[PDB]
This record gives C-alpha cells, structure tokens and sequence, in this order.
C-alpha cells in the first residue's frame, strides 16, 4: 500500500513527537509505587491499580494518571496522602468518590503532578485490559490512537465537560472502524469470538477472547496513513449518528438507537463494550456533534486534495 506514503511519513513524525517518553513513563510508574506504599499504610486489604491510557500504552506526553483503589478507606487514604506532601481535592460522601492529586511537594513527581484516584471501578480496569490487548495485536493501533487524540484536542472536540467527546470515546470510534468497517478488518471482535467465555463483573459481562498468541496477524496490510484517512472519511460521510450506535456487540456492527432504546443524552451513541447500558458519548451536545462532524469533514477534505504537496500540518493546527 503506497497510496498514502507521504501522509504516513508525516504521521509517524508527529507520533514520535506526541507519544509519552520512556522517562515520563518510568516517573509515572515510580509515582504509582509511592502511592501504593502509602495505601498499604492504611489497609493490607486494599490494592492500587492503574488503568486508562498509561496502562494500555495509549498515552500522550504530559498525561494524567488514572488509578483505582480496589477492596470508607477513601478519607483515610486522602488524609494520609496530604500528610505525605501531596496536594489534592476530595469530596467525602460522594456517590462516586474521587481523590484528585494536583501537586507533589515531597516525592519529586513535580509541581504539576496530576493523578485521579477512584474506588472499586472494576469495569474501567477491564475495558483497559481490552484496549491493552488490541494495542498488542496490531502495531498500527497505538500511533493511530495517539494521532486521533492529538487531533481531537487540537480541534477542541475532546471536552466532555463542555459538550464534546472523551478520549476514551475516540478510542472506541477508532476500534469500531478497525473491527467492523474497514475491509479486510484490521482486528477481529474479541467479545464476539466463538472462543470468548462469559465473565461476570459488577453485573456485566467483561469476557473476551484474550489468548492473543492464537490470534493470527491482520489480513489488512494498509499503511497507517491509509487507515487514518479511511477513519476520517467514515465518520465524516458514512456513519449516521442520528440513527446508528457505535457498538461492539453485533457481528455486522449494525445497531440502531431504536433497538437500543437510546432515543430521547444520546446525540452521539457509543455503547461501551462491557457496560452496555452506558453511552460513552452521553456528554455530546447537539452543537458538539455538529462541530465534531465538521472537523471530520475538514480532515477528510484535506486528505482528499489532488494538489501536491498537501499541508498535513493543518490537521493538528488549533481551532
Ligand atoms: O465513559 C468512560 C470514560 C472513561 N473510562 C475509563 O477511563 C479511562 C480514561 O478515560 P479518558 O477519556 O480520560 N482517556 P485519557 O487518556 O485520560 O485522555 P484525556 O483525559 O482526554 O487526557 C478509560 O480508558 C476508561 O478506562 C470509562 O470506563 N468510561
Ligand atoms: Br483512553
Ligand atoms: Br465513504
Ligand atoms: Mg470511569
């Protein structure tokens, strides 16, 4: 596949600039070690588990950590963290308690050290396991994801709290495209594999075909650049967000908002692969979607240009 040779070259150049460095990765691992030691001061029966992009390998540089305490202990842990020189925020008695660390004054992790600690979020640990497996299955997934996250941040469409979509939402859009849209598929659907076994956690089935050594290499040989152009075009022109649901629970990837009962927030519908009652795109407003769609079209138009050379830089320019 030489169709997108120059764009692919550019993609890997940007990828190497935005990916988390080994230095920063080690630092975050070290911060996790320190925080785990602190938790074990509170309880021998509590464990501290990393999840999210750091754990899956899908992290951009200067990333925040997402951690999870598995067993409240929340208050005791928080007060102990403060005593040990961390700065942070916590609201006691919240239905979803969260400790947000914002600074470290003693343990050398930095003035701008940022870490979110939740409690018993087992589903997030499992969806991280799923994303980790996919990143191990194909070497094109990691740079594709970083580049989509970078683009989403640069174009201001990566703000759930302000009407657009979470980074996790974008990763699911990427996986859906690579499993159920592109032909030949880049990836099989591990949840729907005949070898998958049910595994019930917090009332949902988190099972998937996880024996990766038995999964053959992809029969899709497209370049990274070809994959990304295809991804942008699908969501710009082909996907029908008014009627359709991004889903990992159908063999053909076909699911309507009607069948799902997600009609009256469901402006963009992305069904979490495990917690199927959760719409990952619940944060997306009518204005947010129009802006999201507008950016997908702009990305597609850029890459479909018949001129030479194409100014690929504009893909990651702000606004
Ligand atoms: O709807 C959601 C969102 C997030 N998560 C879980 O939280 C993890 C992180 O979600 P995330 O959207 O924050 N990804 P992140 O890499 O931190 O980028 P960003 O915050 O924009 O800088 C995800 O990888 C999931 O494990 C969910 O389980 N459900
Ligand atoms: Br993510
Ligand atoms: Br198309
Ligand atoms: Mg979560």
């Amino acid at each position: 596949d030489m169709s997108h040779k120059e764009f692919t070259k550019f993609c890997y150049e940007v990828y190497n600039e935005i990916k988390i460095s080994d230095k920063e990765f080690k630092e975050k691992r070290a911060a996790l070690d320190t925080l785990r030691l602190c938790l074990k001061r509170i309880s021998p029966d509590a464990e501290l588990v990393a999840f999210g992009s750091l754990e899956s390998g899908l992290a951009l540089k200067n990333s925040d950590m997402d951690l999870c305490v598995l067993m409240t202990i929340a208050l005791q842990f928080y007060e102990e963290l403060i005593a040990e020189g961390f700065e942070g925020k916590f609201l006691q008695r919240a239905r979803i308690p969260i400790i947000k660390l914002t600074s470290d004054t003693k343990n050398g992790f930095g003035a701008s050290f940022q870490c979110a600690i939740g409690f018993n979020n087992r589903l997030a640990i499992h969806n991280t396991l799923l994303l980790s497996s996919y990143t191990k299955l194909d070497a094109r997934l990691k740079p594709m994801v970083l580049l989509v996250k970078h683009w989403a941040k640069r174009k201001q469409i990566n703000s759930p709290y302000f009407g657009t979509l979470s980074s996790y939402g974008y990763v699911l859009m990427v996986l859906y495209y690579l499993i159920h849209v592109i032909k030949p598929p880049v990836f099989p659907n591990l949840l729907l594999s005949p070898l998958k076994q049910e595994k019930i956690v917090d009332g949902f089935d988190v099972g998937f075909d996880d024996k990766l050594e038995d999964i053959p290499p992809s029969q899709n040989y497209s370049s990274l650049g070809s994959l990304l152009h295809g991804f942008f075009r699908f969501y710009a022109y082909k996907f029908e967000p008014r009627e359709k649901v991004v889903t990992f629970r159908r063999p053909d990837g076909y699911l309507t908002k009607q069948e799902k009962g997600w009609t009256s927030r469901y402006i963009l519908a992305i069904e979490d692969p495990f917690e199927i009652s959760h719409n990952v795109g619940r944060t997306v407003s009518s204005s947010g979607l129009y802006r999201i769609r507008g950016e997908f079209m702009a990305a597609s138009r850029l890459l479909n240009s018949r001129s030479y050379p194409i100014p690929y830089d504009s893909l990651f320019e702000e606004a």
